[PDB]
């Protein structure tokens, strides 16, 4: 009954809609099944199925110091390089641990540069087609190689007790960023209070200035930005850390971009396996891990730095020669599905998801699956709780501003196994029903689901 539960939805929605057993080769619901529409973060499907088949369940991402050139009398005659990986998970623990590595191994002292190595990638460190205005949002934080604790920090702002003077900004001091207030305090009613925005405005060398107006507030408002220089932000940490372990240096920072023999490795840094990685991504939606796979998947593929337009090649080519996918005119832009230039048909979908389906026993993807009604995504689903499914959906979800997908497995009532691909776009509220936007989409997902699930 699907154009009847289409009726619960806002005016105008686009739904396209696909649902078939596990292994046949036709649909028992097919709604605009062919239909192109934005994958949001099912996108990151494909991206774990990709990455299973390039880099494999164990593959580790790395981050060393090396050493080029002698160490006479703890004096390193030569440059430090500090290699970074694209880790998504590194932390500011681990360049403190890699340094006092480097220290124990008998370097007190640099005689030469300190080198921030990125070369592992190139270009961008964003997709085409994310939208500018989030970039300042941690969900949206550039992927760089260089990540340190995900490259997102917080801020607190206080508004003046004088209603006109300036807020402040409170930042812990080991963050290195600049932080400027020019936000103007407005007293707690004001109508100036209606069209001035507060913003963040994000420079150079990860300098920020806050602008706008705030109300009067007894608690200080908690920010939280993404870091737009990585390399700067992790040389920055990496400077802190050896001057606190006591290693001094005669030159500079430097950024390394180019490619390059590596030196000695005196300190290394390796994530958790790639399976346990793609696990918390398929559970939480991290664009972060998302985006450093789908960068990595490239340059392991093509032997080149990464970038976005080396790993949208390689999903394709990978999908096609080793799942037996041809996406056709399908469009990867990334591999966390943020971008809204990402467009693909429920039935391109459906191949991948009847592919891992039918290597899941070599894959062990349908676990890393939020499970409906107990972690992930879905531990708190209302229209799969409604509809009765809890425990019998495994799937990726999938949400941007007027986006509400769902991809996956479905249990149903007589034991039959089913994929689907909900692609659910164009959802828009009248203006005076937005904190409550999501009661159509709850009502729609009930009806649909307990439906499948009842009559297969
Ligand atoms: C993919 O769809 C991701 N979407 C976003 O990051 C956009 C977004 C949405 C709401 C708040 C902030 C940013 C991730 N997937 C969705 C989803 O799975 O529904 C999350 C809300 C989990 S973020």
């Amino acid at each position: 009954n699907v154009d009847e539960y289409i009726t619960q939805l806002p005016a105008g929605a686009n739904l396209a809609l696909m649902v078939q057993k596990v292994g046949a080769s036709a649909p028992a619901i097919d709604y605009h099944s062919q239909q192109m529409a934005l994958p949001a973060s099912t996108q990151k499907v494909i991206t774990a199925l990709a990455a299973l088949i390039q880099l494999g369940p164990d593959f580790r991402f790395t981050t060393t110091l090396e050493t080029k050139g002698n160490v006479e009398n703890g004096v390193l005659k030569g440059d430090l390089v500090a290699r970074f990986g694209a880790d998504p998970t590194l932390k500011r623990q681990d360049i403190r641990n890699m340094v006092a590595t480097l220290k124990k191994s008998g370097v007190n002292q640099i005689d030469g540069n300190v080198l921030i190595d990125t070369s592992i990638f190139a270009s961008h460190d964003k997709a085409p087609g994310w939208p500018w205005n989030d970039m300042t949002q941690c969900f949206s934080a550039p992927p760089a190689a260089a990540i340190v604790d995900r490259n997102c920090f917080s801020v607190s702002l206080y508004s003046a007790p004088k209603p006109g003077d300036m807020a402040f900004i409170r930042v812990a001091s080991y963050y290195p960023v600049t932080m400027f207030s020019q936000v103007r305090t407005l007293p707690r009613g004001s109508a100036e209070a209606q069209y001035c925005e507060l913003d963040v405005v994000p420079g150079d060398l990860n300098r920020f200035t806050l602008t706008g107006c705030l109300p009067q507030r007894s608690e200080p408002l908690p920010l939280a930005f993404a870091v737009q220089d990585g390399a700067s932000y992790a040389g920055a940490i990496l400077k802190y850390e050896l001057k606190q372990a006591g290693i001094t240096w005669s030159g500079t920072l430097l950024r390394q971009t180019q490619v390059n023999e590596p030196g000695t490795v005196v300190a290394s840094k390796q994530s958790a396996p790639l399976h346990d990685l793609l696990k918390i991504m398929l559970k939480k939606s991290d664009n972060m891990i998302a985006d450093t796979v789908f960068r990595m998947i490239g340059h392991a593929r093509f032997n080149v730095p990464g970038t976005w337009r080396a790993g949208s090649d390689a999903v394709r080519q990978i999908l096609r020669q080793q799942a037996g996918v041809d996406i056709g005119n399908t469009i990867i832009a990334d591999g966390s599905g943020l971008s809204r230039h990402n467009l693909i048909a429920p039935a391109t979908m459906m191949q991948v998801l009847q592919y891992i389906a039918q290597h899941d026993n070599e894959l062990n993807f349908i676990s890393m699956l939020p499970l409906a009604g107990y972690d992930g995504s879905l531990q708190y689903r209302a229209g799969l709780h409604q509809a009765g499914v809890d425990g019998k959906v495994s799937a990726k979800t999938g949400s941007l501003q007027g986006v509400y997908n769902l991809a996956g497995f479905i249990t149903t009532a007589s034991g039959q196994r089913m994929a689907f691909v909900q692609y659910l776009s164009g959802y828009a509220v009248e203006p005076a029903d937005q904190r409550n936007r999501r009661i159509p989409l709850v009502r729609f997902e009930s009806r649909l689901y307990k439906d499948i699930y009842q009559n297969n």
